[PDB]
């Protein structure tokens, strides 16, 4: 799919804080 989540998750950037968005992004 498209980097949605990630485009509004840059704030994170690092992909470890990335972790908590992909967990967040798995709802839909």
């Amino acid at each position: 799919a498209d980097d949605r989540c990630e485009r509004m998750c840059q704030r994170y950037h690092d992909r470890r804080e990335k972790k908590q968005c992909m967990k967040g992004c798995r709802y839909g």
